[PDB]
């Protein structure tokens, strides 16, 4: 019993955070056998950030003018080359912590754990959405940049992501371990506004499935919903459509509980209607939506 | 910006995480040195129940890798069993006993393996809002300071309402309780004060100031209205605590609790506070200087 944001343990990733410095800005990078990855503005200078053209920065740059730094040892760069937004440092040195991996690019409402660093260092370690907005609310100050995001279902660590920036709002923007950004964020100082942001709809479902599992039913109703009438209610909470691959994802816990995911439909618009009422699900007084169904599946059953 | 629910990283954890079958059981041992930790209900007087074991009754498991057991002893509620290899992967290491309100990570294992990280505090009824299925025994609490693992915690037992006991790493269990199948209720929780006025000092510096307002308050009121919503008195080593949170945020301590004292009376309107609608009070002021300021390990 019981239900806990939870991270994956972050030992697998440890072994892989290293400093990477060019010029005066340091940021964290990426060690996985002999490359280190890290967000490509490392390269950039202060005039060099509003408008950078990374392919001009990138061809001025020597192996030399690059320090990596795992621990204490300083690792030799005999390579470099951008790929999208990331930047791939070759050393000489292949990892020897490096695990089974891959690289994933996930869709908003995915979940994975963060293992914020500084000067390569793990400082702590969180559990994290992509939003439908395609930002993360995240906790990162500056220094963070190379931080990244990961799931480790089985014994193979997953990366999905890499922090690059903070946006007025205070969300992060980041890309997929291959450069590519989530969302239309670009890695520039250029006026960049998240768009506004929606609930999980799956998510929080999933969330309620999750506290039937824990014996809190007292949200649960007689009624239940069309999937059309549903969204129309969700829309006007500012939730995300649910989609009929949604119902489906949910089809275990439906099975697991006896509550119909339409069924369970109409328990959130009761709860978007009236609100809590001085009540709690899962010691929590607001809706959460950052637990999957294959999370709340993994937490509550193995 | 951003505050989350942070975890210290847990690495030096993990490669201490082992298996230890006994007869049908099977749970988490904490591999430090030559001995493996575990909690002692994996073989009632147990002092006679462990003279009738031996050392092979004891399966070791650490990776793919049988590790043999050369002695056992218990030391309170946890079995100490002494194995031929010292683990290669031992960190620097200390046992500490924590206080009620101090936080700590979890790591949560099954079979020897971790699966997840998670946050928690130490209740003022000794119990943890955790998270836990069968075969999680053995999983530890711990905190890193500086490149040292203090272990405070070892999980020993779900109680009827779903929370979770357990002892620090010498035995002794975090509460009035005991481990054998048993009628046993935690007491009362109540809210920890200085943990709810750390997250609001954090909601302040992430740009949250609604509810600050303009009032202040004598610690003696405030603890007698504290009283009042079963919140944990606020002492003057809580108030010295607070101090640098305090001092950068230019908000004095006994003025964060006008804004508690007011949040509680009133409520929060429809409003939340680092997007909770409920007081947050598992961030210690040593947590929140932490996260606000990047210290690493
Ligand atoms: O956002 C960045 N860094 C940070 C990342 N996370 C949390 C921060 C908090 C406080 C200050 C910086 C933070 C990075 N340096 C600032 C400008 C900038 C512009 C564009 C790009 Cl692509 C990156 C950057
Ligand atoms: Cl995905």
């Amino acid at each position: 019993s019981g239900f806990r944001k939870m991270a994956f343990p972050s030992g697998k990733v440890e072994g892989c955070m290293v400093q990477v410095t060019c010029g005066t800005t340091t940021l964290n990078g990426l060690w996985l056998d002999d490359v280190v990855y890290c967000p490509r503005h490392v390269i950039c200078t202060s005039e060099d950030m509003l408008n950078p053209n990374y392919e001009d920065l990138l061809i001025r740059k020597s192996n030399h003018n690059f320090l990596v730094q795992a621990g204490n040892v300083q690792l030799r760069v005999i390579g470099h080359s951008m790929q999208n937004c990331v930047l791939k440092l070759k050393v000489d040195t292949a990892n020897p912590k490096t695990p089974k991996y891959k690289f994933v690019r996930i869709q908003p409402g995915q979940t994975f754990s963060v293992l914020a660093c500084y000067n390569g260092s793990p400082s702590g370690v969180y559990q994290c959405a992509m939003r439908p907005n395609f930002t993360i609310k995240g906790s990162f100050l500056n220094g963070s940049c190379g931080s990244v995001g990961f799931n480790i279902d089985y014994d193979c660590v997953s990366f999905c992501y890499m922090h690059h920036m903070e946006l007025p709002t205070g969300v992060h923007a980041g890309t997929d371990l291959e450069g590519n950004f989530y969302g239309p964020f670009v890695d520039r100082q250029t006026a960049q506004a998240a768009g506004t942001d929606t609930t999980i709809t799956v998510n929080v479902l999933a969330w309620l499935y999750a506290a039937v599992i824990n014996g809190d039913r007292w949200f649960l109703n007689r009624f239940t919903t069309t999937l059309n009438d549903f969204n129309l209610v969700a829309m006007k909470y500012n939730y995300e459509p649910l989609t009929q691959d949604h119902v489906d994802i949910l089809g275990p816990l439906s099975a697991q509980t006896g509550i119909a995911v339409l069924d369970m439909c109409a328990s959130l618009k009761e709860l978007l209607q009236n609100g809590m009422n001085g009540r709690t699900i899962l010691g929590s007084a607001l809706l959460e939506d950052e637990f999957t169904p294959f999370d709340v599946v993994r937490q509550c059953s193995g």
